[PDB]
């Protein structure tokens, strides 16, 4: 199952890289680092949690921007390698207005773009250098480049003419992307 993309018609003429760069700037950097972790401000959360789930989700400390990662995710906390998110990410959904997550699934009230069949997978022993950790931490720290790089590779695996510099409408014509 190759990467599949859903997008709001709004973004049809945007490139995937343009959308990711803009969304990351709107979201900002939650500053989840030693000495700066503020529960309920920059922790986000898991479903079901508390440290593991089929989803991890977080909203901006300032804007309405949010994302949801779907897969099977595990946070090591103090277990070596400490502060590592690992497991699998199948889907990343970007947009604004995070809802749910505590007895029900996290969802975006305004889902803008969703990338599924991502096939992201990393073991605990890879630590913070694992592709799951890099991709998801980048999205909450103001750097969408790890996710853009992974999407670029997945698109080129469908056809070398496709890239993150393709527009959503281009990927729609190629059968990879679909409106809504």
């Amino acid at each position: 199952m190759s990467i599949s993309i859903s997008y709001s018609a709004t973004y049809g003429g945007n490139t995937v890289a343009q959308y990711l760069t803009d969304w990351s700037a709107y979201f900002g950097d939650v500053n989840h680092r030693p000495g700066e972790v503020v529960d309920g401000t920059n922790t986000g959360g898991f479903n079901p949690g508390p440290f593991d789930g089929t989803q991890y989700a977080i909203k901006s400390t300032a804007s309405d921007a949010a994302f949801v990662a779907d897969g099977n995710l595990h946070y090591t906390l103090f277990s070596n390698p400490s502060h590592t998110l690992w497991g699998s990410v199948d889907t990343i959904s970007l947009g604004d207005t995070l809802a749910g997550g505590s007895g029900s699934n996290y969802n975006l009230v305004s889902q803008e773009v969703s990338f599924t069949n991502l096939g992201l997978n990393s073991l605990k022993e890879e630590g913070r250098a694992g592709e799951v950790h890099k991709v998801v931490y980048g999205l909450m720290s103001g750097d969408s480049s790890a996710l853009a790089g992974e999407i670029d590779a997945l698109l080129k695996a469908i056809d070398p003419s496709l890239s993150v510099n393709s527009t959503f409408d281009d990927l729609a014509a190629a059968g990879v992307a679909h409106v809504n």
